[PDB]
């Protein structure tokens, strides 16, 4: 409905993926990101630690921290 912030949290790398050309965003191993989007597909539109957007695929993602 409103206000994104409830269903939207971060996620964490599994495996290392570098940019191709600008939208991909550098993931990495042990990095995590923060989710802005949720589309029906495994690429999203989340950023890393450096103030910039790009895809994250949800199965080389998964959750920001783990307890």
């Amino acid at each position: 409905g409103s206000m994104s912030t409830s269903e939207l949290k971060k996620v964490v790398a599994l495996y290392d993926y570098m940019p191709m050309n600008a939208n991909d965003l550098q993931l990495r191993k042990g990095d995590e990101y923060f989710i802005l989007e949720e589309s029906n597909l495994p690429w999203w539109r989340a950023r890393d630690k450096n103030g910039q957007e790009g895809y994250i695929p949800s199965n080389y993602v998964t959750e920001a921290e783990d307890s």
